[PDB]
């Protein structure tokens, strides 16, 4: 997408990363924030959790999305919050 | 600055036994996915109106614009 929306960010991550839910996606076309839940993050460092997400966004991350800030939770970290 | 966290907090306070499972926003335009057992038997249009009313005076100026997807917990399970 030449002009990225928050609904893009949400669809692309859920498509690329199985069992993920983007519970919040915010931003203006250039700077975004996303809160991502995935049970696959269990036992993974914050850095790894973030990389799985950037990798799931594939070429969108490389070419379309200028900046993307993340909070990554397991479903359990989120419900126990 | 109004956030998707605000939207969720406000809908869940105002609309009883509802749950905002996801939300998007740019500061002015927002979307929320809302689950509530109440929505059973009600049309989409009715369910949207119920949520807008639940939000009360938040629509005046806090929330510039808001689209909705409204499901019963069950319909969401598929
Ligand atoms: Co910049
Ligand atoms: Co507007």
């Amino acid at each position: 997408n030449a002009m990225v929306t928050t609904h893009d960010i949400k669809q692309w991550i859920e498509t690329g990363l199985s069992e993920s839910r983007v519970i919040s996606a915010e931003g203006d076309g250039h700077h975004f924030e996303a809160v991502v839940l995935c049970p696959t993050f269990e036992g993974q460092t914050a850095l790894t959790r973030h990389r799985l997400v950037y990798n799931a966004l594939g070429s969108h991350m490389q070419s379309d999305i200028h900046a993307l800030s993340l909070k990554t939770y397991t479903p359990d970290e989120y419900e126990r919050g």
